[PDB]
């Protein structure tokens, strides 16, 4: 008893803001049940379990209402496993839901949530002061009013004039209290909460009572209808006073004198007037027959089902019905559900006191699911047993004037209908309390998070760190809602707000999941990703179940605060501009891609291209270009690579020239590619500073695009014929792929257009994936359309059969069947050179005409003397073919 | 006329499919008037103007359909602008409409627009199709019908019956024809056009017969309400035959015997009989009188409103109204828009020929616009003068029944009725020939494209480049509008389509016009970007009234689609996987970055950060880390660079130390950046690869941020202090920005944290905007955030007042007014090292303990022999402080 308390001297629910948070930045106990659960479950406790929840009993039946239940239900407890996964990831910051949702979503959804959420909860303050003033007038003082109605048919005007005038006179008073007073009401916390409990359990009391025995509340028909027990006290159409019989005053209020004459309506006369029991208890036989719907219209006078009546009187000439029971407005399914949604909201003020927990990842998922499950079964059982025990007349009846101006819910109270009615009406005061905290210093922490420049004058805090200018915004933005002056109406405008929040806390944590963005780390047991996609479909429905045409407006406010959010976010760290919005786009995206492996399944070459630039820059072999558009075109990552000597202190002038030669000449080909103008000592390493170092993030460049040299036996030229060299064996260290081209000055620019073409291919041992699609990608291409694919094949083995019946397999699972396929077959570098001059031989004698050869590329020697031992080996390759395109990869997987 | 004869030997309104895509990749004329004009002035004239528009003039009066009109008119024209950019852009590519939108909008929205426009011409199909049977069963042949009403009642059952047997009977005839005749309905396309615009002009020409003398339709009326004329032919309650009166048939069909009786309902006994003129012309007042509204209710008797009646008998005990005229519908404003947009649509007819014109540039934006308001000032003249020429009560009738069988429209034709009724059926006959035309030529070229997969059966044409399966599929959804049976329920569906693609084509032209998306170059002339945009919303709000829970399923499956092809647009192009998705919007906004300048408005710090690795590597310096996420706090771009000596081709396994050493650090202390590790030659290189190769495209480091050499007078490390050296002038000739830290391994961590801070700033003359800015992004960091600011100006004039007052009007402008000022003032590299000793004096004796301290950093010598000329100036400028940053920078500009 003693944590208790203890914890009872500790227990105060209001969140917790901005100061909250300064005291997270300079660096007690708490406990699951006292932390997060309590806190919930006032938050959800309302007015609509007291005031409008029995109306819709009647009206939608109880099966219509278990399906409307467990919808309204089911989002909240699916918004509540997405705000799990915000609290067990993160380090759950100390201040607020706010800050939660804030850090792990970023300042992108953060924003939308966050302001959503506060107009939200100020119309929450609107709706529950509309309670209060509605309880004031119905149960509590319906004698003390200024507007009255003039005539009978004033009841309408003059209703709403009253809950005008009463709402702005409170809500000044709402105001100003939670202004100077926050002291106080910080202690009362548990004065609303003990409310509430007592409340729902003498409920829960009188429904076991009655049972037994049902309370006295008789109710008064007429035919099949019913009526007002306002004006009279008892029902007789004579009262017997001895041997005089007299005239009563249900006489009175029909016809019209106090006299014997029988001067009045002739329903009234031909109607008998009937007084049965109003509640006839658990014991009644209710459920099988208050079961399905009883969808008024505004004007119909609420009829018993099944009486005898007397079917006349088509017109309605009883002084405008007055003395009978009405509806006060048209209903039907989907409209009932914009004002049942409000009292299953609640769920953020589950983490108002994340700062003073323990287990903050562990008190904050389990306390707000034990939350939803203890109130969804009070609502599920509260429906039932509000159909099953009280007959369905006074079920249609607002204000209670059927049972004689009682409230409909407080009649099933065990002790004394004074309990609930005064039970909630503290109730319904002190979540209006509630709301004129838990919104102003939501707006002083949005304010002073600078995530919108706009709202910056709203960090304008006291002293103590409490607001002042929010408080003056949240009045005025309450005032909509008094305005409004009617509960029927606020409700569905309130739900359309928490809708939406709850429509991106399912989206954010969906996207997240799924992208895999950099630090989500949802450590939850029962989670997964559909699980809020599926919650995200299911209160998007309910948005515009409520009215479709405020769905839109909710939606395209909400979107455009997210996209100003980012056009600020663009202009504070990437400079300025739209440009802005595209570099952070940029880097997003290339920080999401560094997880993942390189290889995963497939493959595609993303060329790197490396030119020749002569002395009077220029490109020497704009051919080589025109051969990087036919391959890739229109597509993946392309690096027009260069290079030139010495000195970047005085060569960029150079470097000028170079880049602007190179950037005029891929639009004149189509290349869509990035520049790279390198300067070093020699031509050595400043290759090899490109086959590593080109293209950051996971954009790497996969293959290398090459050249060959043709001034190969010269004057000087060795080294950098050396060059050339050193860059094979990088490639298969680096685990890159090559491409060589030869006789580069002759190939088919984009002007030149080949027909009856032919591209052979020589697939010997090695390169399967790459080989065999080069030349796919090629044909794909207007310039190779019209050509042929022949693929030929050298074999070393003994059997030629099964070889083709293993290679004419491969194609139908290629799927890509169209080549030609035939077989052929047959110190150091002399047995190289045997085997060289040999099998170019077999090269020409089947491919004297293609218009691309293709050949696989052997691997270099390690002794590093290997110049002629290896190079001969090549230009023996190259025996006077047209165009050959030698290529060589490593480690890599084509699907 | 020789030009006329000859192009109408030309003259065929078809589509350009892919047949004719196929005569453009393998390399006569027309003209304005026959190319563009004429074939989209057909494609728009349909039903609605014969069918369906008389009966929306008198329901909605003149004043709202005007207003009708001129919103479902104002959007065609605004997307005809969209249809223009996209034809002055680009080259115009030869066949169809498709290959123009998808060519210059990618394939991203040109799949999602083909396919909208696939379903919503599909639909046009079958409503022409009902068009025709409406017309075969009320006018032409109203005997032939298997299916009639059984009784009174049957005539809402057995006409949709009669709608889904002839329907189906007459689709089977309409897929076949354009299947097997495909030579012999391209040579009608003048005929159809024909029987248009004579039907048109027949219909101008008898309204203004009418004003000089109208013809004789009169029509019947009994009090208020007028009767079905078709059982009998003379209005009279009594014939009279000479001396002997006899009764009438219309004596017949309501008073249950043709005898002289007088037994029957009251109504027709206390009611006269009237017969006026029906149609009372051009001349007689109508237009102020037919003006405003008829919105009737199904089952209402449609009646005159200025007639004499006599109000009696509730019930309607007429044998089921057997003689009477009614509503087939309820009716309001926002359904009547689902009806008459589809005559308004055919825009994309208007480009079915651009591989035929010679100036596409020209003639197909001029051609379209003078098409919509050549049809527009039709429709808006139509409906005026239907309105001032025809009386109500037969405007309000559908089936022309108050005219005894004849079409409402018809009966205002000169020559004779039997012109128009005639002339709107092979006019409507034909433009259902040209939708099962049209519609399978585009799928046809979708499945052709590739774009999505799933579809690639649909490719399978005939010999001569003619679908066969896209018919069947076309044939199969034309089938469910068949059966829907209903000309005013498939006119809604259709319009959800249309809407839709014209939705996407204005969307995707304000977007790539506002992000300047690579080759996007609209040279149009009256064209701008927000009126592509007021599109947009126009014809959005326009696919809500038509309806709005259709509206989202139209919008969510194209919606899906564009999301389809990207993830098959990533896994064809990027490999595979969700990867590429990421991969291609980094490349996406890479190349959208080109085209604007660097030094726009705003400056903010992109660090490019290079730290030392030594032997069992590791960093030497993790404190220099740590001051990088104390500026740039989880912001733009960081680059760790490091180098490493020597032969990449044996040295890539330090490689993977030296990168991996550094991915875990970055984590340690929330830096978000990349890595970069170059193995070169020598240090003095592999660092200036990194100053000018670091970061493609628009994502340039911006500044350098480098240590210290500490051991800077010793062994052999002179060449690696003069490493230091050619990075100064490297960084100014660059245009770079350089940051040096001076006492690197005594930096703040991020467990330390510093209470009462000073930063001392000592801004002296050169480097504004980034001496202030810096300690600013410093402070916003909570390890720097309780501290203080202090700049410190080094003075050299006479005056300190107004040097005071320049220097205080600059933090207003600045808005960081919160530092504290104060001024003070006092071979070759002797007179360096004069004011060297003489200023670090002044230094330290006002700033001996700061947290850091700033300075500018002068420029290096020109000589290069100025090792001991400028570095020992820099040690005597690092007076044994214990933390200072050393700060110079080129070429910016801060805001
Ligand atoms: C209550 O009684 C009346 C007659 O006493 C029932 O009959 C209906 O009366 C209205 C007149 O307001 C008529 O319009 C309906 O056609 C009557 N319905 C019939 C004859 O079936 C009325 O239904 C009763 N109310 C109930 C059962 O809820
Ligand atoms: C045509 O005549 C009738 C009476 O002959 C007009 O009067 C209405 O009659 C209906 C009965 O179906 C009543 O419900 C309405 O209340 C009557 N309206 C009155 C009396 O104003 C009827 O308005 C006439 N139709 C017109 C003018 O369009
Ligand atoms: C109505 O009844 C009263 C009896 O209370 C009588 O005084 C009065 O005269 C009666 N009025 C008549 C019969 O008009
Ligand atoms: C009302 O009920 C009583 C039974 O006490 C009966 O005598 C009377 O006739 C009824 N009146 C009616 C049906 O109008
Ligand atoms: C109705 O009038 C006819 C005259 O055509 C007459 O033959 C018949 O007898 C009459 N029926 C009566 C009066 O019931
Ligand atoms: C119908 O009009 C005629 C005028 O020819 C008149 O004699 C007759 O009384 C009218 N009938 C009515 C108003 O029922």
């Amino acid at each position: 008893v003693s944590s208790l308390l203890s914890g009872l001297a500790n227990y105060t629910n209001l969140p917790q803001g901005s100061r909250e948070h300064e005291e997270a930045e300079n660096n007690p106990r708490m406990g699951t049940f006292m932390g997060v659960y309590l806190p919930c479950l006032q938050n959800i406790f309302g007015v609509i379990l007291f005031l409008r929840l029995t109306w819709v009993v009647g009206i939608a039946g109880i099966m219509e209402s278990f399906c409307m239940v467990f919808i309204c239900c089911s989002c909240t407890m699916l918004t509540a496993i997405s705000m799990s996964a915000i609290a067990t990831n993160g380090v759950v910051p100390a201040g607020g839901s706010y800050y939660m949702i804030s850090r792990s979503l970023g300042p992108e959804f953060g924003g939308a949530v966050g302001l959503c959420f506060y107009l939200g909860t100020t119309f929450a303050g609107a709706m529950y002061i509309l309670g209060t003033i509605e309880i004031l007038l119905a149960y509590l003082f319906p004698a003390m009013a200024i507007f009255k109605a003039e005539d009978a048919s004033g009841e309408a005007a003059a209703m709403l004039n009253n809950m005008r005038v009463y709402g702005t006179c409170v809500l000044t008073c709402m105001a100003t209290v939670v202004f100077v007073g926050v002291k106080y009401v910080n202690k009362f916390a548990l004065v609303f909460l003990g409310c509430v409990i007592l409340s729902i359990l003498a409920i829960y009391a009188g429904v076991i009572k009655s049972a037994f025995d049902p309370p006295n509340f008789p109710i008064c028909l007429l035919g099949n209808r019913t009526l007002s027990r306002h004006g009279f006290d008892v029902c007789a159409k004579l009262a017997w006073e001895g041997n005089e019989t007299v005239t009563t005053r249900l006489w009175g209020l029909f016809c019209s004198s106090r006299f014997l004459n029988a001067t009045c309506d002739e329903y009234f006369t031909r109607n008998n007037v009937t007084e049965i029991q109003g509640i006839p208890g658990a014991a009644s036989g209710l459920i099988k027959e208050n079961l399905w719907s009883s969808y008024l219209t505004k004007g119909v006078i609420v009829e018993r089902s099944g009486m005898t009546s007397v079917g006349l009187a088509d017109g309605t000439p009883i002084d405008m019905d007055h003395p009978y029971v009405f509806s006060d407005m048209t209903s039907y399914f989907t409209l009932l559900v914009g004002i049942y949604f409000p009292s299953v909201t609640g769920i953020m003020a589950g983490s108002n006191r994340s700062g003073d927990l323990r287990d903050a990842q562990k008190s904050i998922p389990t306390g707000t699911i034990l939350a939803i499950a203890t109130t969804s079964a009070v609502y599920i059982s509260s429906v039932v047993l509000f159909g099953a025990c009280i007959e369905g007349v006074v079920l249609r009846d607002k204000f209670g004037e059927a049972v004689n101006g009682n409230l409909v819910v407080g009649t099933l109270a065990w002790p004394s209908p004074w309990v609930i009615v005064i039970g909630s009406f503290f109730s319904t005061c002190g979540a209006g309390l509630q709301s004129l905290t838990g919104a102003p210093r939501l707006l002083q922490a949005i304010s002073r998070d600078g995530i919108v420049p706009f709202l910056q004058v709203f960090g304008h805090g006291k002293a103590n760190g409490e607001p002042t200018w929010a408080l003056l915004l949240t009045a005025c933005i309450c005032e909509i809602g008094i305005l409004i002056a009617s509960l029927d109406e606020v409700a569905p405008i309130l739900s359309m707000f928490f809708l939406m929040c709850y429509m991106f806390v399912n989206l954010a944590c969906a996207v997240q999941t799924l992208l895999r963005t950099p630090n989500w780390r949802p450590r939850f047991r029962y989670y997964h990703w559909t699980l809020s996609f599926l919650g995200m479909s299911l209160c998007l429905a309910l948005m515009f179940i409520c009215s479709w045409y405020y769905a839109l407006v909710a939606m395209l406010i909400a979107g455009l605060i997210y996209k100003y959010i980012e056009y600020r976010g663009a202009e504070k760290e990437w400079g300025d501009g739209i440009r802005g919005l595209s570099l952070s786009a940029a880097r997003y995206a290339l920080l999401r891609l560094e997880e993942g492996p390189p290889h995963t399944k497939n493959w595609r070459p993303q060329l790197l291209v490396l030119v020749r630039v002569d002395q009077d820059q220029n490109v020497v072999h704009p051919q080589l270009l025109s051969l990087t558009s036919q391959l890739k075109a229109g597509k993946g990552l392309t690096i027009v690579g260069s290079v030139l000597e010495g000195t970047f202190l005085e060569n960029h002038p150079q470097a000028q020239r170079a880049e602007e030669s190179i950037r005029r000449l891929m639009e004149a080909e189509k290349v869509k590619g990035f520049c790279q103008v390198v300067i070093s000592s020699n031509l050595r390493d400043g290759v090899s500073h490109l086959i590593q170092s080109g293209g950051l993030g996971g954009l790497q460049h996969n293959t290398v695009l090459v050249g060959w040299p043709r001034n190969w036996r010269q004057k000087e030229d060795h080294q950098t014929w050396r060059n050339f060299i050193e860059l094979v064996r990088e490639t298969t260290a680096g685990h890159l792929a090559l491409l060589v081209t030869k006789n580069v000055s002759m190939f088919p620019g984009n002007p030149e257009r080949f027909s009856e073409g032919s591209i052979d291919v020589w697939w010997i041992v090695h390169d399967g994936g790459m080989l065999m699609l080069l030349p796919f990608l090629l044909r794909h291409h207007k310039v190779w359309r019209k050509c042929k694919m022949r693929i030929f094949t050298v074999a070393q083995m003994d059997d030629n059969s099964i070889q083709m019946k293993k290679d004419l397999t491969t194609f139908l699972y290629h799927l890509r069947i169209t080549a030609e396929v035939e077989v052929v077959e047959m110190q150091s570098n002399v047995r190289r050179m045997h085997t060289a001059v040999r099998l170019n031989e077999v090269i020409v004698k089947k491919s004297r005409d293609a218009k691309l050869v293709l050949l696989n590329m052997p691997g270099p020697p390690r002794n590093r003397n290997g110049d002629e031992n290896y190079m001969e080996f090549l230009e023996v390759l190259t025996e006077h073919l047209d165009r050959v395109m030698l290529v060589r990869g490593g480690g890599r997987e084509v699907i």
